[PDB]
């Protein structure tokens, strides 16, 4: 199976990133170092991580040792929800690229479909902790991501947490310029995405999966909740290739045609994440794969749940 994707703007992507979300900035630098040493050429970022000057330097460092050069990298940042504003989006995208000390982005996301008040803080709350949203459009949000294309400071955009009604929203935008080339979303053997996956892929938009080891670390975790990396029907399917249950994690989305980034700040797991181009799934480990879904989100959010434009209302 080939390394690179092709994106409905002409250009390839990495089916194989790095994440980035909490990954600590003393750490996350030579994670990203020890990445590119080993063959990644994605790094999926945001500015709401916290953590973008960090990556940056390690981006940096790499192309001034000429370990690779610019052209060979795909980087992805984010747009958060307090910048969706017509005056906001471009100063921060280019925040981001000061912050990674790029002059432009591979693909740049609006990172969730709801626009929050602009301010300082990351989820402005009124005093009964509901999410205080700004008036915005996921449809004037979108003509501001076209502008920076034509400005240069991106190559792409797209999208992330959109729902099939949202993703719709876009294609169906009065004046469409660009079509999105992305939708990032949760995907996993226990949310397996099959009704969103078909619906962006028909359209051209290419899926990529995050959390695709069920996020561990994400800071909400509770100790009753499913464990993908310990479900022994995964570990079985990861002995009977002789590859780790992280592997087939990482492999999995890869024969569904998506692009899928783990997360790590572990130098030894970071290699081993990476060696998932010499295996293949069979149809039938697909399939059993695929069965295991549960509708079973990492990534939700109860002070957002009231938004107008929050994503999971919808079945898909
Ligand atoms: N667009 C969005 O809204 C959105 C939302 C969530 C995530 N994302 C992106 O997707 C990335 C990945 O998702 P995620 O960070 O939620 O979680 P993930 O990649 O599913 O899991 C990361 C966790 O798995 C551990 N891990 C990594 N490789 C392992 C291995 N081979 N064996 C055992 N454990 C392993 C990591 O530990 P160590 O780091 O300690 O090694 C970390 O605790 C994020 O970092 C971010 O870039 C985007
Ligand atoms: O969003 C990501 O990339 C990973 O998750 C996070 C990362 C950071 Cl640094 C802070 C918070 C989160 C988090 O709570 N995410 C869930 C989450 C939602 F479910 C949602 F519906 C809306 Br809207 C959000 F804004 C939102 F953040």
């Amino acid at each position: 199976m080939a390394s690179r994707i092709l994106l409905n703007n002409g250009a390839k992507m990495p089916i194989l990133g790095l994440g980035t979300w909490k990954s600590p900035p003393g750490q996350v630098t030579e994670a990203v170092k020890v990445a590119i040493d080993v063959g990644y050429r994605h790094i999926d970022c945001a500015h709401v991580y916290q953590n973008e000057n960090e990556v940056g330097v390690a981006i940096q460092e790499k192309l001034r040792e000429q370990v690779v050069k610019r052209e060979e990298l795909f980087i992805v940042s984010k747009l958060w929800c307090t910048y969706h504003e017509k005056g906001l989006v471009k100063g921060a995208c280019q925040k981001t690229l000061s912050d990674l000390k790029l002059d432009y982005l591979d693909l740049y996301l609006i990172h969730w479909p709801t626009g929050f008040k602009p301010g300082k803080e990351f989820f402005p709350l009124d005093e009964s902790g509901n999410v205080v949203p700004s008036d915005t459009n996921i449809l004037d949000t979108w003509a501001a991501m076209e502008e920076l294309v034509d400005e240069g400071l991106v190559k792409a955009i797209g999208i992330s947490n959109f729902n099939h009604l949202q993703v719709e929203m876009i294609l169906n935008k009065p004046g469409l310029k660009y079509k999105p080339a992305v939708n990032q979303i949760e995907c996993h053997p226990y949310l397996t995405q099959e009704k969103l996956i078909q619906y962006c892929q028909s359209k051209g938009i290419v899926v990529t999966a995050y959390s695709p080891l069920g996020s561990p670390d994400r800071p909400w975790a509770k100790p009753e909740d499913p464990s993908l990396l310990e479900d022994p029907r995964i570990k079985a399917i990861a002995a009977k290739h002789n590859k780790t249950t992280a592997q087939v994690l990482i492999r999995f989305p890869m024969q569904r045609n998506l692009v899928v980034i783990p997360k790590s700040v572990t130098p030894e797991r970071i290699a081993e994440n990476f060696k998932v181009f010499d295996f293949e799934l069979s149809s039938q480990d697909m399939t059993t794969l695929l069965s295991y879904n549960r509708n079973w989100r990492v990534c939700a959010l109860l002070s957002c749940t009231s938004h107008k434009d929050y994503p999971f209302h919808e079945e898909f």
